[PDB]
């Protein structure tokens, strides 16, 4: 069974919040434990809320479990230089959230972290929102060949062995340039996406610099697939972009995706990058349930 | 007629702008009266959304219009002392939305104002929402004695003259600080707050300094009503509390309630600002929508 976060489509409203464990390392393992029953509660008390969450730790706080590492479970490392840069974030924990309501993801997260307060530093706090119908800040529909029902399933969970049910995690803050991007043209945007923009159609020819032509990557042969729950955020007047997040069940799929974007592969960065950068970066891994609760410090 | 957020209830989101004009007066302006026709757009193309406007010009601003300042518009002062005070925020102008969904709050304004962000800078972007069964974040209910349907019209709007249809508007960007007023019990809460925690039932005594004892002004009146509009807002890591907005057909009553509660009326000040501290105050008027398309 894997957390309540990562099969279903993604609702509404999502949080996606990255912290860093200063002190009393146990009682905050405790109250993150303690998440999914907060849910469960919110969940009876509020029919149509539809609240889920997955807790997901990094690989420098993993060596605080007792329990082995997920074998893929690598720091996030740094890709790329200047205007095409994929900066490393310190964190630990990963907590996310989506609902049919943004008013409960506060106070989950709010109530969550109530007792261990001083105890966290919260890195990033990102409270994402369905843009429309489901597009992205840049007028093009997001997660148009994202998995759907059973595949999902296959995508991000792992398959066998202690760690199944469990799920790769990488998410990225992006800030976009819309200005810059408002300049193009639709044939243009659609040329530096890969699909067309109202329907989401993809190209008949794909430029190998577009996005889509980045990341649909096939060299089994068959097509490297993630799970994304990526959501646009934030202001007119600050921050605005998209969280990315995905969920797999191999993290080669992100390393090869990213290492593709940020011209490590083949020498070519990602057109889209020319008009968003990534401000934060991390890996997880997100355990079943039961290794959830079973997890202990050392 | 009133501009469309100020007469409905306030929607599940709201978005709450205050902004300064550098230059290009004329064709900021013009961009500011062609919001009402936007929001309609988006309107038609977004049914139940319930996507509502409100354009307010503060006093300091209203030197550039030809037309005259309303004749209560003054330049919010700073009041109280100690912890309790009011800063005052130099700004021009007052975006105010409230929807049924978040989406279209922040397509509202990107749309709106991304054509003049050269000649603008945005003081304030602060986007509430409604938190459970209508809470304010310190777990109290806020909007209990709110006016309600027919009340609404003739409190918020002026009945008069000129300015008819038009309302006086403040605005109070408050933040809140939730461990200290967490180490407190229930009961004493209660009695800082003036009503019950659970059922926002009001105290058969409410102390004089408590906030409803503060804002519940008697004039003689004697009720002293304003429509409120204000709404939660931020982050569990970041600024978190209450966008306080409200509007009324005189100023005469924000005037009076905000010297109630910093102390400059008794000498008693608000004990609910011992919790929270405001970091942003500014007053308004919204004209009405022949007004609004007509100041120049
Ligand atoms: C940063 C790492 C990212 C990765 C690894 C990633 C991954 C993917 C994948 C696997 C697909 C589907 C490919 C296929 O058609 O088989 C896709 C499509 C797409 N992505 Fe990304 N993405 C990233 C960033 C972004 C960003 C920052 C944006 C927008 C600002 C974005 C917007 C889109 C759009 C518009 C599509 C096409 C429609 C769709 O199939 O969802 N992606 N991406
Ligand atoms: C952090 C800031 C504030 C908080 C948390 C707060 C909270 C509350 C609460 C819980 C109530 C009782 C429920 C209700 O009747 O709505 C109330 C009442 C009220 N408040 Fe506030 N308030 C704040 C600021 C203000 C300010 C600055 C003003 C005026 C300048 C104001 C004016 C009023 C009025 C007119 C009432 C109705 C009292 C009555 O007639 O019973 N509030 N407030």
């Amino acid at each position: 069974k894997s957390q309540t976060a990562i099969l279903p489509e993604a609702g509404p409203f999502a949080l996606y919040t990255l912290l860093k464990v200063r002190q009393n390392h146990a009682h905050v393992l405790q109250a993150l434990k303690a998440l999914p029953a907060l849910v469960e509660e919110i969940n009876q008390n509020q029919p149509g809320a539809e609240l889920t969450v997955s807790v997901a730790f990094s690989k420098g706080f993993w060596s605080h479990f007792e329990m082995a590492s997920p074998p893929e479970l690598i720091d996030f490392p740094e890709l790329g230089e200047g205007e095409t840069h994929a900066p490393s974030t310190d964190v630990d924990v990963l907590i996310h959230c989506h609902a049919t309501r943004h008013d409960l993801l506060f106070y989950t997260l709010r109530k969550g972290i109530s007792d261990i307060a001083q105890d966290i530093e919260i890195v990033d706090e990102t409270y994402g929102f369905r843009y429309l119908d489901a597009r992205d800040m840049t007028g093009f529909i997001d997660g148009t060949e994202n998995p759907k029902a059973e595949k999902r399933a296959e995508v991000a969970l792992v398959a066998d062995g202690d760690f199944a049910g469990g799920s790769y995690v990488m998410v990225q803050r992006f800030v976009h340039n819309l200005p810059a991007w408002n300049r193009l043209n639709l044939a243009a945007q659609e040329k530096v996406i890969g699909r067309t923009k109202p329907d989401s159609v993809e190209l008949e020819n794909v430029p190998a610099a577009s996005h889509v032509g980045r990341v649909d990557i096939k060299e089994e042969g068959k097509g490297l697939k993630i799970v994304r729950h990526s959501l646009p955020y934030g202001s007119v007047s600050g921050d605005h972009g998209l969280l990315f997040i995905a969920y797999c069940h191999t993290l080669h799929n992100f390393k090869t995706m990213l290492e593709s974007m940020y011209g490590v592969t083949d020498g070519k960065t990602d057109q889209l990058l020319r008009f968003t950068k990534a401000v934060t970066g991390a890996y997880f891994f997100a355990p079943s349930q039961v290794m959830l609760q079973e997890l202990t410090l050392k």
